[PDB]
DNA sequence: GGAAGCGAAAGTGTCGCAACCCGAGAGAGGAACGATCTCGGGTTGCGACACTTTCGCAACCCTTAATACGTTC
């Protein structure tokens, strides 16, 4: 994994993969998205992920035999009964992309000890970090503080 | 992958007990030996458990890394 080189290797290992198992999702409308090891599949047709378990365990023995397998006790089922994330990206029950409520809440934390000048500069620099990821995943969310919390104070917080 | 120490799992050998067999011996019945019962020593089968052997957890991070803050693998 620390090789520069290993990214670009480990997707063409895994290209013929993807090929199959794309085109097989999309014809029972399955959509599919690889993040390295970090294999995603979701749905609006019920009872249809059940059998992509067993698909995938046939496709991984016929391109590697027993070199790579799945680890079983890393499949998980969910839904809008449940809570959703796809790498460390929740999915709210209104379709859009969020932090997920403790992380907000959490910044929030950071943001009133920093009105209060009880922030250290570790504490400072981490806060500022989190909240420009925050503004790429969740927009909105920067705004609201903005509301929240004068947007003076924001600013100065971000300059 | 697998140090060093440790113990699980599983197979093998040991060993002490119980049940049995055998001959020896004192001497009931009544008056001539020797009935019945117990001593002492040996054999054999059984099974609980001690002993033996193998496996596998995961220290270390190899000379060889970078340093603005976050996120993901």
């Amino acid at each position: 994994v620390g090789a520069p080189s290993s990214p670009v290797i480990s997707n063409f290992c895994m290209y013929e993969f993807d090929n199959r198992i794309h085109a097989a999702c999309k014809k029972v409308e399955i959509t599919y998205t690889r993040y390295a090891d970090d294999l995603t599949f979701s749905s609006n047709i019920p009872d249809v992920l059940k059998a992509v378990p067993s698909t995938l365990e046939v496709l991984l023995k016929d391109l590697f035999g027993s070199a790579l397998r799945l680890n079983h006790s890393k499949t998980v089922f969910s839904s809008k009964a449940h809570n959703r994330h796809v790498t460390g990206i929740t999915i709210n029950n209104e379709e859009t992309l969020s932090l997920g409520r403790d992380r907000k809440r959490f910044i929030k934390h950071l943001i009133n000890q920093y009105k209060y000048g009880l922030l250290d500069n570790e504490d400072k620099a981490y806060l500022i970090g989190l909240l420009a990821f925050a503004s790429h995943i969740e927009p909105s969310f920067i705004t609201r503080m903005n509301e929240k919390y004068s947007l003076e104070l924001m600013e100065r917080l971000r300059g």
